Order: C-alpha cells, then structure tokens, then sequence
C-alpha cells in the first residue's frame, strides 16, 4: 500500500525496499504525496531560497566518449569551440554582475585548459567574492587539489549510474569505481561534492535506481544532479527511449527527503523533456537552479542532449527568467552563496 510506504519513508525507514516500492508504486495519489513530502522536506531543512548557479559551458571539446553524450569524442557532426579564459572571466563576470552567487564552469573534457587555465581563471572569478563551482568531468587528484588551492568551492561529478556494468558500457573509458574515486576525492580535499545520475539509461532498472539512491545517501553529498536520460541523434544511444519525467521527479523527490541538508537542482534536462518541469521539480524537492550562462554563438553548440530551452533566447535572458521563475514559484533567490547547510541528525 501507498500510504505504508509514505509513513515509513516519513519515519526515515530508508530500506531498499521502501525504495523500490516508492519507485514501482505508479498510483497518482501515493506520487503527488510523495512529492508533497519531499517539497515539506526541502521547506523545511533549506527553506524558500532558490540558489542561482550561473553554468558556463566553456568548452564542448572532450576526450571521453559516452555512449549517452553528444559532446563525446566520436560525434563528427558539432563544431567544437573552446572560450578564451578572458572571454570565461568576463562573461562570469556578467553573471556575476547580474546576480549570480556561484558560477559553474563545466565542460567537456577537454585538456587544454587542464590544470593551469582553469586555476587561472577560478582564481579570477574568486576575485568576484562568488563562489565557484567546477564540473570539468574526471582528472587526477592532483589537478583536483590545484582547482582547490586556486580557490574552487564546489564540483559537480554525478554518478551516472551506480551500476559498475552500466556505468562502464555507457562511459567506455572509465568506470563506476574511477567514478567514485574521483568524488571521493574530491570530499577529501574539501569540495562540496556533487553527484546525481540520469534516470530512463538504456538497461537501467528500478532497483539500479534504488542504487543510485543509497549510492547518494551512503555518501551524503552536497549536491545531487538528477535528470531524465535524453538521446541524442549523433550517439550510439540515439535510438533509445527517453528518461520518464514522472520517474525522474521521484528520484528528485526521494532524495530530497533521503538527503534534506543537500542542494538538488531543477535541472535544465528536466525543463527539456517537460515544459515547465524545472518549476515542477522546485516543488517537488529541488532549491537549485542553474540559468545557462554560455555565450553565444557557443550556446548552441554545447549539446549534451537535443535541447530547446535558452537556445534561441538572449545570451543574458536565463538569469532574469530564473529569477521571474523564483518570484512566480513564491519562493526567493539566494541570499549568500547557497552552499550546504547541514543539519545533523540521528
Ligand atoms: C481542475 C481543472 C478543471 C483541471 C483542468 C486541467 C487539469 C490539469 C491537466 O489535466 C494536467 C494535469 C493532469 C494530471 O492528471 C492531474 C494534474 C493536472 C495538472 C490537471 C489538474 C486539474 O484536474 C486540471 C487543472
Ligand atoms: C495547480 C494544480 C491544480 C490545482 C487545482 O485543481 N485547483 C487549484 C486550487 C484553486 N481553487 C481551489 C481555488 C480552484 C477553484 C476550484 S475548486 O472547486 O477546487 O475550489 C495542482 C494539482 C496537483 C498539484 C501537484 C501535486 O499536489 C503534486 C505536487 C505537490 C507539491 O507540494 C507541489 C508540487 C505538486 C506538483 C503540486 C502542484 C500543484 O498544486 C498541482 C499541480
Ligand atoms: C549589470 C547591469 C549594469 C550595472 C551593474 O554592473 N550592476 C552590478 C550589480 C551587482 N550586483 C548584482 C551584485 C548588485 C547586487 C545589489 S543588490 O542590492 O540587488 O543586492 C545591471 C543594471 C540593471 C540590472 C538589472 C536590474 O537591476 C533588474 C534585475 C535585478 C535583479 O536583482 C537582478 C537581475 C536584473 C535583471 C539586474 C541585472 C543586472 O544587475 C543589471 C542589468
Ligand atoms: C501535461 C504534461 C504532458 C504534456 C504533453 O506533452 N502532452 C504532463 C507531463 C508530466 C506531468 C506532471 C508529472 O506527472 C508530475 C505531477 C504528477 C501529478 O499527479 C500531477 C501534476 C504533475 C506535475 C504532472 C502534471 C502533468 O500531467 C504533466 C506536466
Ligand atoms: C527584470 C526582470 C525581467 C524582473 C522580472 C522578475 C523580477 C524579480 C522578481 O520580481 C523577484 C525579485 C523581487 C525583488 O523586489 C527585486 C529582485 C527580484 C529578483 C526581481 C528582479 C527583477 O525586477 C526581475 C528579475
Ligand atoms: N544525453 C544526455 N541526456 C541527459 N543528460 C545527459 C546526457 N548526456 C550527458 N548528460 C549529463 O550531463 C552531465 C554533464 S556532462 C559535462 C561535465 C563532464 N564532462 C562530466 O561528464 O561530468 C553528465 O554528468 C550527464 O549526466
Ligand atoms: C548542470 C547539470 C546539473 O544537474 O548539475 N544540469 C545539466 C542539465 O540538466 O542539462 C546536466 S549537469
Ligand atoms: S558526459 Fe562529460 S565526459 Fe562523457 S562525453 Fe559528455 S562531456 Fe565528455
Ligand atoms: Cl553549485
């Protein structure tokens, strides 16, 4: 029964099998009480605040090439670019200037800027009095500890998939257990970490979900990156359905209330699969949003997955509409710099 699997979830009974049944239960009244609980969930551990993470993607060039990813290296058919590092400090500093606390600065994984630039830039943009948040994909410890000392905050490197047979058939040069090590350390050196996986990969089950789930709770990271699974045309998996969007909210939801300290983004896949999911995501456990802050004509080009939202809006549009989207929702933006602020249980 639905309404067993809600008091237990309320009762922090967070077994596999509450899980499961949370995930395999389709009734609309147990999921709308379910994200009712999440949603009180996040009012009540982090509270009306909206944290704004502006994300420039500044370079679409990478070296991997994941099964899922129209950025990996075998898709021919995208214009690679890579913004200058003065063009990726003064267009943070335009995020910056607009209001946004944290910059994201993401990319393929692309050596170029590897370690050197990206210290040099972080550097520049701490300078701002924001924090910053990295999400260059998988690099040595060494370069990890460099982006620290140069003053990153944050670094989001989501799971994928917690599945090791999964996550190495999608992500062919590496694996669920480098994965994990890189984020592992990245706690170590004092990052707030982010993780999160997609929902709807080509072989995912529901009890792999449930994995993905304990794999975040197991790890109580700061962030957690949750969206659907998107095909790309110009990917092995072009063919493959597209993540629920339904599925995916649950995921949002039960780790908001798995994880009620964390930082869980609406994200930009979830606007993309529904209209208007990211504001239905916010009311369901998310008290982030990351407005796209790459510059055209490079925008376009940055194409994880075949999106339409802020593609053919103004460059500087997403950072006003998030904040319009806070207002509406009734919520508030970011005071300070959003980082995580625990609250300790039993
Ligand atoms: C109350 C008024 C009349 C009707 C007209 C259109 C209906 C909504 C839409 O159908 C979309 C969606 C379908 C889901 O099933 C249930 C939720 C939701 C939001 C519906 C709720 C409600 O029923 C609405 C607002
Ligand atoms: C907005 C719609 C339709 C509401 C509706 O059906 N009516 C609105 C009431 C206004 N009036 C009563 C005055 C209308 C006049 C007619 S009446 O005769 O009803 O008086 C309602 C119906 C189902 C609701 C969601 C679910 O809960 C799940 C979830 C819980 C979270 O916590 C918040 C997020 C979310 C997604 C909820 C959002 C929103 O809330 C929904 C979509
Ligand atoms: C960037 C330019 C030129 C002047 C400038 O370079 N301004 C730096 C502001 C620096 N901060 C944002 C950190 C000030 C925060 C002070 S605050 O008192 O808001 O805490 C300024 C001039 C008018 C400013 C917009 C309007 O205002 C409306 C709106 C207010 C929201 O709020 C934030 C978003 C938005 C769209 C603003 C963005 C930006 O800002 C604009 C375009
Ligand atoms: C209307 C669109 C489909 C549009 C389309 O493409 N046609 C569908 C796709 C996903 C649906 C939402 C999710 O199910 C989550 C949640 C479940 C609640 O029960 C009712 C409210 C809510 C927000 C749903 C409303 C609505 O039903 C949505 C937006
Ligand atoms: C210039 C753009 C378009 C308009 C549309 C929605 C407006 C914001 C919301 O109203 C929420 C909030 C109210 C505060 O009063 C002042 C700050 C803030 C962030 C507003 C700033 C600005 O006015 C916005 C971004
Ligand atoms: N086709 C697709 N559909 C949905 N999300 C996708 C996707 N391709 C990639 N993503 C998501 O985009 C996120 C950022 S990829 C960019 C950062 C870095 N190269 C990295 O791999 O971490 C990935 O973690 C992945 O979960
Ligand atoms: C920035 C990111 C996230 O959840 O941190 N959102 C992106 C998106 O949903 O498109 C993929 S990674
Ligand atoms: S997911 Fe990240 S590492 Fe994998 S191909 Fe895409 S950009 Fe490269
Ligand atoms: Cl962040």
């Amino acid at each position: 029964t639905g309404r067993e699997i809600l008091e237990k979830l309320e009762r922090r009974e967070f077994t596999r099998e509450v899980l499961k049944e949370a995930l395999s239960i389709n009734d609309r009244g147990f999921n709308e009480a379910l994200f009712k609980l999440a949603d009180e969930i996040r009012r009540k551990y982090v509270g009306d605040e909206v944290h704004i993470r502006a994300i420039i993607e500044f370079s679409n060039v990478c070296r991997k090439n994941c099964l899922y990813c129209g950025l990996r290296r075998d898709n021919k058919n995208l214009k690679r670019y890579r913004m200058t590092p003065e063009e990726i400090v003064e267009r943070a500093r335009l995020a910056v200037q607009f209001g946004a606390k944290t910059i994201v600065l993401q990319s393929g994984e692309d050596p170029y800027x590897m370690p050197d630039v990206i210290s040099d830039i972080v550097k520049e943009i701490k300078k701002m009095g924001v924090a910053v948040t990295l999400s260059l994909g998988e690099w040595p410890r060494e370069y990890y500890e460099k982006w620290k000392e140069a003053g990153a905050d944050r670094y989001l490197l989501r799971h994928e998939t917690a599945n090791p047979v999964l996550h190495r058939k999608l992500r062919p040069d590496t694996s669920f257990e480098n994965r994990l090590n890189c984020l592992l350390t990245l706690k170590e050196l004092g990052y707030e970490t982010g993780a999160g996986s997609m929902v709807g990969l080509p072989g995912q089950t529901i009890d792999d979900l449930v994995d993905d789930l304990l794999f975040l709770k197991e790890h109580d990271f700061d962030m957690v990156g949750i969206g659907p699974f998107i095909p790309h045309p110009d990917t092995p998996l072009a063919n493959e359905k597209k993540g629920d969007f339904t599925l995916t909210l649950k995921m949002v939801a039960l780790t908001r209330i798995l994880l009620p300290d964390s930082n869980i983004p609406a994200t930009t896949a979830m606007g993309t699969i529904v209209p208007g999911g990211r504001e239905i995501t916010l009311r369901c456990g998310a008290n982030v949003i990351m407005p796209n802050w790459t510059p055209s004509p490079y925008r376009q080009l940055y194409q994880l997955y075949p999106g339409k939202i802020s593609v053919f809006e103004k460059d500087t549009a997403s950072i006003p509409s998030v904040m319009k989207m806070i207002e509406l929702l009734g919520r508030k933006p970011g005071r300070d710099w959003g980082g995580r602020k625990r609250v300790f249980e039993t």
